[PDB]
């Protein structure tokens, strides 16, 4: 019923992409066939409803694909409902303190690790369970990932990543570059310095290393060299814009084309 | 309010793609930005509802993108409603006789060119019109395209393309290759022989030439050389599968990736 942490725990590299536009649940089958392990629904910067997410999850659960959600704020409404619906976990944006992680974990974990409420029906994928065992096992499979976008978070990174229940760390390069006063220069040496500092803290704290690259898959080499297991590349929108624009341009450049 | 025939009439080459998966209406804005003139909603092989099409059209009407629909059969329910909703016209699949075209035109054109019923509201994009002039002008802008998929249609092509109101002709290479007993061999010389025969008839009948290529944009050169104005390349699904699979594969091939 849960696929992501099992892979990470076995030392595997896993590959995901962002989902910002498409809500047709067949995108899940396309992504499975393309060899993706997971994808992240962008509820921070897009309009996805919880019903749409349920539809995605319903297809993903039997396709062997994990659904994570990037939530706009940490509260019970987001965390409780999305885990109950069947997202395997979260990317928490702009994490700046241990407290944000403590609160995420409190909402996401069943007692005694947290205060997540125990529901039924879709919660257990409509299957019967041994409750006492099941809550313990599920707590071990919920995935929590901190996204770092602030210089201040980088400076305080050990405190953030030492919180019990934090599974992985990743970056938001655009916001981070903005915080460095060089918005959009996501390949700047100062940005990579931040990455390095965070990766060293992740190593110290036993936290999985993640990396996002927005356009060129080859740029993931940098993260893979450094032992990053959570690989997040591009997204549906970039796929549609990049592929479509390229072909159209090729066509409009054919000899005989009449503009 | 209508964009496609105006371009074709001016001798322009125009570029479109198939829509089979995405129904988020923002796909229209993505396609406009990518430089597409039109796209074709696949109602023959996919699940699109007329409401979904209305949503697409509502965005397209002010984006300067034309929406065509590939309908599964020619009847009043499809033709009347879709034109009223705001599709600029149709790709009619597997056309095998003049009669199919006569019936398409009868349903699609206002009197005296046809028997299309005159409605209101969305029909005129919610704008007031001079009815007597407006129906005449609209009849000149409705787009009807015959898709050829049978050897028998190729043999009878002059009769099919001579029907008044037929604007353009195109091919369904997979079905055509199937009818030639070589299903899937869409680059076979026998397939191109058919194309040539149809193009010669299109020239004789004053009908616009169209061409579909499923994967490689460069293969459109063949059609462009031959004066084809209706260029139809790939589609949203191929875009998502091709782009995504490529990047994922690149990532999984990085040194240090742990499968
Ligand atoms: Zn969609």
């Amino acid at each position: 019923a849960m696929f992501l942490k099992k892979k990470l725990s076995a030392g595997k590299s896993v590959v995901g992409t962002m989902l910002n536009l498409v809500y047709n649940p067949d995108i899940v089958r396309i992504y499975a066939e393309a060899g993706l392990d997971y994808f992240i629904v962008d509820c921070e910067h897009a309009a996805y409803t919880f019903r749409e997410i349920n539809h995605l999850v319903s297809v993903a659960k039997n396709a062997g694909v994990s659904v994570l959600v990037r939530i706009p704020q940490v509260d019970r409404a987001h965390v409780q409902r999305l885990l109950d619906i069947g997202a395997e976990g979260f990317m928490i944006p702009g994490v700046q303190s241990a407290e944000t992680m403590r609160e995420t974990v409190r909402l996401a974990k069943y007692p005694p690790l947290g205060e997540r409420g125990v529901g039924g029906s879709i919660v257990t994928d409509f299957k019967p369970v041994n409750w006492a065992e099941w809550v313990q096992e599920r707590n071990d499979e919920i995935f929590i990932m901190a996204q770092i976008e602030h210089v201040k978070a980088v400076e305080d990174i050990d405190s953030i990543l030492a919180v019990q229940g934090v599974d992985a760390v990743i970056f938001g390069p655009r916001d981070l570059s903005n915080d460095l006063g060089i918005i959009g220069q996501t390949e700047h040496p100062k940005v990579y310095e931040c990455y390095e500092k965070v990766y060293r803290a992740a190593d110290r704290q036993g936290v999985v290393k993640g990396f996002f690259t927005a356009a060129d898959a080859a740029k993931m080499g940098w993260a893979v060299e450094r032992g990053a297991q959570m690989l997040l590349w591009s997204g549906d929108v970039a796929a549609l814009q990049t592929y479509t624009a390229k072909g159209v341009k090729t066509i409009k450049e054919l000899p005989g084309f009449n503009p």
